[PDB]
């Protein structure tokens, strides 16, 4: 289930990450205007910048943290609210995020592993939730 999907992705962090980064962009090229480093190459050149893997590697990390800790697919408000507040995600709204776990339930999906892409489906949308209660527009 959701929990044992957190070991799995954990598991082959890097690469996950890197996967499910590119199917969001491919899948939504009008995210990418927000990773001004990413545009103008493919999907085997940004792998093989080691920012792109170091940064992906992050999220991801974080996003497995915030997993863990939420409760029946439930983010903590706290933890919504650091992704609200950080620096980076300045600009962003909720349909971002959204999109991203679009992106995220679609590559599960695809993928042929046993993921419990409905649990990662209700995660994205409490997190959604829990974004706007700490002030996403
Ligand atoms: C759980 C979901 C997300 C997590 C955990 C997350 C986490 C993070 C973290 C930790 C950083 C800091 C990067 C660094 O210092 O290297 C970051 C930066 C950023 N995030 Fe997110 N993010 C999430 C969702 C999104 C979404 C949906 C977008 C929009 C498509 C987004 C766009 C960005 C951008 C533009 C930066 C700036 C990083 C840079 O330019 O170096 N993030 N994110």
């Amino acid at each position: 289930g959701f929990k044992q999907d957190i070991a799995t992705l954990r598991g082959d962090l890097r690469t996950y990450a890197q996967d499910i980064f590119l199917a969001f962009l491919n899948k939504y090229p009008d995210e990418k205007r927000n990773f001004k480093n990413y545009v103008g190459k493919s999907d085997q050149e940004l792998k093989s910048m080691a920012k792109f893997g170091d940064h992906t590697e992050k999220v991801f990390n974080l996003m497995m943290e915030v997993a863990d800790r939420a409760t029946d697919c439930v983010p903590l408000a706290s933890d919504a609210s650091t992704l609200v507040q950080m620096k980076q995600h300045s600009g962003l709204t909720t349909g971002n995020f959204e999109k991203l776990f679009v992106a995220l339930v679609e590559y599960m999906r695809a993928s042929g592993q046993s993921f419990d892409s409905q649990s990662w489906d209700r995660f994205g949308k409490n997190l959604v939730s829990a974004l706007s209660s700490a002030g996403m527009k």
